[PDB]
Order: structure tokens, then C-alpha cells, then sequence
């Protein structure tokens, strides 16, 4: 009857990152964004997670394209890999589409590059039975945008990643007029950031950071090091601008930085004298006070480089006591241990460290309660649904919305995989769809089901002991010396006896075993598993994986 | 010539917890404290670490006893297990000695219980060539103390764990006069807390917490849950006092809580009507608003209970939407992930949660910069050496000491295992001693070298594939069907072929193998390892552990 849509999301509900939405209307289908989720972060790298793709293959014939709301790795990460399975027009932003093409070429998905479809800011883009608009909106990232969707069913808003910086370094303030206009006409659906719903007071503008660089650089007497990730372009821009202001040549380490710099500079978003850029191998040729280094590893890796620098195998840079190191890695909770370790190792090198001002403690990069309320009033929407956060954060954001006078019955909290049917004046849950994650190794760059590592680590608890006994079916006992191996059981020097005790018990059982059980590998494997379970219960209270091999040679 | 001592520490320098010092003088030796170090904390439990004991066995004939500065698990943890190797008089505090005896009986070390030697507060205790005094000093813990050591070489101060609470619930203010008196006579050596050297402003007094319980309990309409660890006696005391003030029966879950309660109540430190205490199984008989539950697991375990309560197998408590849950686990960095997970699962149960006021964010329990400076002025010591913290924290504390006018040349930063010779007016490093950690399983309660799990997890990276081939020395090939097993390699349904491809290559090599290499297991194992290395390099760029077994049946 009345026009309606079916918006069921694939990522973002249950973890920072890995955001991906799929709006499904009658004979209509659009994709909003495809990020990566980073649960942990260690001394050598990060956890690599890409959203499952099973649902996409179900309704392939309907999806009218991919809609990307960032030139940033956290939100386009699966786009390149996704094309190793399916292809769809990529209607995005010129800068956002570029970096995405770099990702795909790295993923070997040039097919999907032809799908590139530049959407103009403040300019609508007719996507099948839908109209799309990219509303500039301030954020850390050099470029960004939000989506306004017009449909015969109404209008839908996806902001997602936005902090309302009154004075951004790029002084390109959000074009609030359009958002207010959409509110004035009447906005059906709203998707808004919910990350920092636990904090109060508006987040500080990046310009609050400028003084930090200025003061630190005036007092710096030696080399300056900077550590971040491949997609914090604004921060590195500020850093290099100050360095040239302080006559420090820039050394860019990590090919991701180099490609981002070249793409942006060619795109003209910034101005940079190429001669001012240097290699790490040339640092020894320059004075310390003229040396500013930029460091990043693979996609998502920042402090693997730092740790190897503290371990001194970087073979391009030697940490010195007169150095000043500025640390800003992706401040996702649970990485404090790695930061502390590297910090201690650096102080052992007698290096001054600056980390207070760039992590989430000062600048989280996502709206606080006041900013969310300001957006909510700007919109005056009928239906509010939080995305890009955990269940608690969306709960708090919904509470804040209640404080703004939004009727409860138009607010829902999603769980990944869910479907929600939304109409002109109706909204309800209809079912769940299968959502999941997949690992990718930064070296191989292939998708691996989580099942393999899951079982690997599940059996990692408790030991793994395998044995092979060459027994004669006519003797019901081992005829040739059995070979045994163990991993995680006990120290070899101290395990030689213990495992060997269970060994004698087992080979005795053979001396008078059951011929049928001995001749049938299944019975031997079951008996070995039972014996291993009993031994592990006696020793450590576990039941380790036991591999048994029977031969009739 | 001049009197001097040799203080080389065994634990505390490099991690929160696991503090243990050994002062070594001519024909003199004393032990200060033996804690446990907790690097991580998960959904099912904690990491279990006990300091190495190798050095103790070297100078056994000199040590005059064990000196314990807490009735608290974080500082006496290795004492019970240590006695499974060596025995020494335990001169401690009556309450501190009790709990320690409980730990030893759990460890089956009753031998060391006879060594129990009660030291009187404000009363000196002659320990061989040394004089010892237990100076009450405020802290979270119901009881505590610091050590004043008089010697012919001078005086040594160990405070260690102390926050200067002006108004503690127990209103037993630190007896500063003695500390000032020792400063007045002239204090040689000072060992002081250094945990929170990164923070400014004095830590809030536990009394700041009272209002929280009062207000929350006035508004509570349902059951109240409380989650902590076995040794936060003061907090549970406040909680139960308020609950009786609000007519809530107390259910103590975790035998550690029950034993601590019985020991303290028998010791008369507190007053408690036994009839007011209840079991969890009886909660269903009482109204929700009369129900307050206390939860703790094994030593160091707090949220394993919480997680099973969210998973609903606690089979004594069912979480309800009207419940109010107060969470205070040992807030060591890196547990935020578990807290977040449990919090989301609880909100899925629609439960109100209170966690802001009890973690390290409000009350870290260890002195801040102002408190350290106040101690430093109270002492006016000649030699300052920070303990109970990481290298960065001790560095910051030493900086603060510099700000207090302490000459640098009397401040050192230790690394675990080091020896430092300290005289009347001399101090220097002399060498290093072997320091290390050992795991203990909370179920078995035995000491395990870290080597076993270290190799277990080192080989956990990459797969583990073993094979056994029954070959004839006269054929240089397998004569009986070879048996293969793999763990972590690939999914069985998808690994059957791949592993089987490498299998055919290998059994072909047999068809025309080297008889001597085939007959000699070493050559077969080397060839199998090389083949596995090549295959893993081709597939995932790894070199997995390969186990080869050769038979001549």
C-alpha cells in the first residue's frame, strides 16, 4: 500500500568500525559504506575483520550501486575485497572514489573501478528509484560527507561520521542550510553517529591542537618523530605545515602515506613542495632539528614500526635521547598495554614523548551529547535509529534523543543482521539475517573464515599429542616401534618420561589389546582419546586433542 | 669498612603487582613481601603469575625471615606457594598473617604456618641484625602498614601501598609522628609507591564513595548486585553496612569472601549479625528490594561470575530488568574489552549498571603527585628509590622528587633482578640477578614454567601437521598406508584435498625415495620439515611445526 523500505544492517552494530548498511525497498536496493572492525591492537599489528557478504549474493539483481561516505580506510575497507565476489556501480565522492580505487588495485579488483561514479557535493544524484546528495560535513578527515536520500516513501539521512568543528583547519564549515531544509520539508529516517554518547561537552576542534604543534616545535632541539595511521590526513597536513614553518624536512615512511600524499596533492586538496620531502635513509645527512619523520605500517598498523624502532631493526632510523616523539595511533580501547610497553622502551632510550593531546581522551573525533542534540534539533526527524557504535552507546544516544522530545515509538536499537521495515508512519522488526566477520592476513590479503582460527585457538587450550603405532591385526599389539609427538604438553626434557609413562601403559594395553579394536582405526582412535582425556583430567583437568594413526604394514 | 647493604629486588619493577624485595646485608638477609602480577583480565579469569624463586635458594642460610606489608592478596600471593620450596619465619601483622595462613593451607604449606611471627604496630621487632616497625598507614585495605628498618648502617623505609586518606571509613589516621621522627633522626633508604605518578591532584578519599551507595540504595527498587575481588574488604564493608541500613540481606558468593568475612569478624575488626547473611539459593525467597548479592570467583576472578550470569548458567541467580548492578573489578589496563562485553550483555537484559565511581578513574587507590611530594617532605630522606610500578611511573616519580630538592645522585630506577649496593653515603649498581615469572592454573594450583605455554603459543602460530609412513628399508617407499593428522591447517572438508595433494607428492617421493634417508628417521623428518616449510611459504608464508614418524614394521 503505502511506500516503505526495508533497512537491515550488515556492520557497525556491536563494535567500533566495520560499518555497512543495506537499504532494501521494492525492486530497489542501495549499499551504504563498507568499513573494517578493529577489536584489538598489538605490538606487531591489528586484528583484521571484514563484514560477511552472504546476503549481498541473495538479492544481487536489485542493488543499484555502492554509496561511500568517506575517503577513509575505516569505512571503505571491504569495498575492494567485496568486488572479488560481486560488482556494482560505485557512486561516491571524487577523493573518496580515488583512495577506494587504490584499495581495489591493491586487492586486484580493477573490474569494480569502472563502476566509479562521482557524486557532486550539494548536487543530487538519481540512483534508480532514489535521489542521493553528498552534504559536506566537518570531521577529522580532509573530505567527508553525509547522505540525503529522497524517495517516494520520504527522506532518509545518514551522517555517520561527523564532529561539528566550528573552525576546522580546512575552514570549509558544514553546509547546515541543506540539513535544515530537509528537516523543514520533513525527514523520515535518520542515521547518526553514536560513538561518544557517554561523554558530555562538545569535542574540542582540531584547531585546539595547533598550539600543541607550535609550542612543541619551537622548543624541539632534535629530531621529531610522528606515528599515526594511513588515513589521518589532516593531522599529517598540520604536522608538515608546521615542520616547513619550522624548516623541518618531511620523511614519509609507509607506502600508504606516499600514495595518499600523491593522490591528494595531484587532486589539489593541499599544496606541497615535493623537494621538501625526504627518505629515512637520508636522515643521517641532515641536522636533527631539520628532521621530522612520518611513520605508518600496513593498513591499520602504526606501532609495529615503533616497536621495531625500540628494538632497533628499522635499519633506517636510530632513536636518540634528544628526539621528540608524537604518538597518535587509533585509540580503540584495549591498546593501552602496547602503548605502555613502547613508552617504557622509549624512556629506556631517554626519549621525550607526547601522547596526551591526540588520542580519544582529548579528541575522539565523534560527536558528544551536545553535538548529537544539536543535530537532532536541526533535523526534527520522525524516525531516529543510531548506528556506528555498541549497544550501550546507541542506548545512551536514544536516551539523549528522548530528552529532545522524540517519541520513543520512533526510535529503535539495532543488532547486526536485523531487518527493520520502515514506512511513512510505521516501523517494526521483521527478522534477522546472517551477519559475520572474516579474517584477512596483511601479507596474503585473502579472506579466511573465522572458523579455522577459532578451532585453532580452541584446541590451543590444552596440549596436542599425536601417536602412530604399527600393529599387526593378528597380534592385537604394536609390531613396530610407535612414534609420538606432542606440542604444548610439557617440556621435552621433562616430558620425555611423563609422556613415556603413558606410552608404556598404552603399548602394554597393545600387548593384550582387542584385535578387532586394534585393526579398526576408529576403535584405536576412540581408546586413545579416552586415555588422553583421563590423563589430562588427572594432570591439568583438561581434554586435549588426540590424533591416533593405525597401520597394518 | 662502613656499614652497607645490598638491596636487589625480585618483583614489582615492570608491572603492576608481583612486588617482592630482598634486602641483603653482611651475614644479614630479609624478605619484603611477595605479590602476584596480573598482566591481563578476561571473561573467564585472569593471568596467574608468581615471581621466580631461584635466588632465594642461593643464600638460604642468611635470610632471617619474611616481612609482609599487607593483609591483601596482591602482596602475599607467592608466600604460600614459596613454602613448597623453602621455609622462613613469617614476621607479619596479626590480620596480615591470618589471611596468609589461609593462603598457605590452600597451598598445602602448613609447615610455614609455625613461622608465623606477629609484629606489633608502633612496636619495634628485632630481626637478627635489624629492627623492624609496622607504621599504620591509610589505604583502601582494612589493615595495612609500612616498614621502618633500623640498622647500624642507617634506616630504611618501605611504604609501598599507601593513599593518605584524611578521613578513612575506619577513621584510624596514619600515625605520621613516627615517620616524621624517623625523618628527624635521619633516614637512609626510602621505598615508596609510584603507581599513579602520571596523575595530578590527590586521589579522592573512600568517603567520597559513601554518597554513591546512599543515593543509589535509596532509589533502588529491585535486587542489588555487587561484583569485586576477594580482597576489597573495605568496599564490601561499606556495602553491607548500607544494605543493613537499607534492610538488604547480604548473599556472599565465593568461598574467599566467606573466609575473609569469618576471619575478620572473629578478629573483631568489624561487627556483623550472622543472621543478616544469606545464600544465593535463598534469594528467590526474599523480595527484590531486600536482596543484595556479593560476587567473586577464585583468587583474582571477578567477572567470570558476571559473564556466566549474562549467559544464565549461574543456576543460583537470574538477572532481572529491575536489578541494579555495581561493578568494581581490579581496574588494570587492558580489561576494558571484557567490561564492555559484559556491559552490553547486561543491557540486553535491561539492567541498570553503575561503574563510574569504583574503578581507577575515580579511586586508583595509590598516591598521586601531591601525596608523593607530601611523603617526600615528611621524610627528608638521603636515598630515594621508587618501587611498585613500571619504568615510566618510576621515572615520573623521580622527576617529582627532583622538584622536591632531592639531589639526583641519590635516586635510582631499578630493573627487576638488579642488585644495588647502598652505604651511608654511597650507592651504585653491581650486577643483575635472574628474575622470571611462572604460571599457576587456578584449578590445579601448581607452578608451571612459562616455557611450556611459551612454546605452545609460539607453535600455535602456523598449523601443526604430523604424518606417519610405514616404509620398507628395501623399497625406499611407504609399504603401508600413511596416516596424517593436522590441527590449524585448514578446514577438514576443504583440507581433505589440499593436505592430500601434498600427500601424493610425498608418497611419490617415497615411490623413488632414498633408501638410507627413508630407513633413517632423521632424514625423513628433515625432508618432511623442508616440504612443510615450502608448502607453508607457498600458502600462508609460514613455517609450521612438522612431526614425522618412520617405521620399519
Amino acid at each position: 500500500s503505502k511506500a516503505s523500505v526495508k533497512i537491515t544492517p550488515l556492520g557497525g552494530l556491536g563494535e567500533i568500525g566495520g560499518n555497512m548498511m543495506v537499504i532494501e525497498t521494492p525492486k530497489s536496493a542501495i549499499v551504504i559504506d563498507a568499513g573494517m572492525s578493529f577489536p584489538k591492537e598489538g605490538l606487531f599489528g591489528v586484528d583484521i575483520l571484514i563484514p560477511d557478504f552472504s546476503y549481498l549474493h541473495q538479492i544481487k539483481d536489485k542493488i543499484a550501486g555502492i554509496i561511500i561516505t568517506h575517503a577513509h580506510e575505516d569505512h571503505i575497507g571491504a569495498t575492494p575485497y567485496l568486488f572479488k565476489e560481486l560488482q556494482f556501480p560505485l557512486y561516491g565522492t571524487p577523493l573518496s572514489l580515488g583512495l577506494i580505487g587504490s584499495k581495489f588495485d591493491e586487492h586486484g579488483l580493477k573490474k569494480y573501478r569502472s563502476y566509479f561514479k562521482i557524486v557532486e557535493k550539494r548536487c543530487p544524484i538519481s540512483v534508480g528509484e532514489f535521489i542521493i546528495e553528498w552534504i559536506h560535513i566537518t570531521h577529522s578527515i580532509i573530505d567527508s560527507s553525509a547522505l540525503a536520500i529522497q524517495t517516494k516513501a520520504g527522506t532518509i539521512i545518514h551522517t555517520g561520521d561527523f564532529k561539528i568543528d566550528h573552525t576546522p583547519v580546512d575552514n570549509l564549515p558544514t553546509d547546515l542550510y541543506r540539513l535544515a531544509h530537509y528537516g523543514e520539508k520533513g525527514v523520515m529516517l535518520l542515521l547518526s553517529d553514536s560513538t561518544n554518547s557517554h561523554k558530555s561537552g562538545t569535542t574540542p576542534s582540531e584547531s585546539t591542537i595547533a598550539p600543541a604543534f607550535d609550542t612543541l616545535f619551537k622548543e624541539a632541539q632534535g629530531r621529531v618523530i610522528m606515528s599515526t595511521f594511513s588515513s589521518n590526513i589532516h593531522r599529517v597536513y598540520q604536522a608538515i605545515q608546521y615542520g616547513i614553518k619550522y624548516n623541518r624536512k618531511i620523511a614519509v615512511i609507509g607506502r600508504s602515506m606516499e600514495k595518499n600524499l600523491d593522490i591528494a596533492r595531484e587532486l589539489g586538496y593541499i599544496h606541497l613542495p615535493y623537494q621538501s620531502f625526504i627518505e629515512a635513509n637520508e636522515v643521517a645527512k641532515y641536522p636533527d632539528n631539520e628532521v621530522l619523520i612520518v611513520t605508518t605500517g600496513s593498513q591499520g598498523e602504526t606501532m609495529s614500526a615503533l616497536y621495531r624502532m625500540a628494538t632497533d631493526e628499522h635499519r633506517h632510523i636510530s632513536i636518540k635521547p634528544n628526539d621528540l616523539v608524537i604518538i597518535s595511533a587509533k585509540a580503540i580501547p584495549g591498546n593501552e598495554a602496547s602503548v605502555s610497553a613502547v613508552l617504557n622502551f622509549l624512556i629506556k632510550k631517554e626519549a621525550k614523548v607526547a601522547y596526551q593531546e591526540f588520542d580519544n581522551i582529548h579528541v575522539s573525533g565523534h560527536a558528544a551529547q551536545e553535538e548529537q542534540k544539536l543535530m537532532l534539533r536541526l533535523i526534527k526527524p520522525k524516525f531516529f535509529l543510531p548506528v556506528h557504535g555498541e549497544y550501550n552507546h546507541v542506548a545512551r544516544h536514544k536516551q539523549t534523543a528522548i530528552s529532545c522530545g522524540v517519541p520513543e515509538k520512533n526510535i529503535y536499537l539495532m543488532e547486526d543482521g536485523d531487518q527493520v521495515e520502515v514506512g511513512p508512519a510505521f516501523i517494526k522488526k521483521v527478522g534477522t539475517i546472517k551477519s559475520g566477520k572474516s579474517y584477512v592476513d596483511n601479507q596474503s590479503n585473502l579472506s579466511i573464515d573465522t572458523s579455522i582460527v577459532q578451532q585453532r585457538e580452541e584446541v590451543a587450550s590444552a596440549g596436542v599429542f599425536a601417536a602412530t603405532i604399527f600393529v599387526n591385526k593378528n597380534k592385537q599389539a604394536l609390531l613396530e616401534s610407535s612414534q609420538f609427538s606432542s606440542l604444548g604438553l610439557v617440556g621435552f626434557k621433562d616430558e620425555k618420561p611423563l609422556i613415556k609413562e603413558i606410552q608404556g601403559g598404552l603399548e602394554m594395553l597393545l600387548k593384550s589389546s582387542n584385535a578387532e579394536i586394534l585393526n579398526n582405526p576408529k576403535k584405536l582412535e576412540d581408546h586413545t582419546r579416552n586415555f588422553i582425556r583421563k590423563a589430562l583430567f588427572k594432570k591439568f583437568r583438561k581434554y586435549p586433542a588426540i590424533i591416533c594413526h593405525a597401520h597394518s604394514f
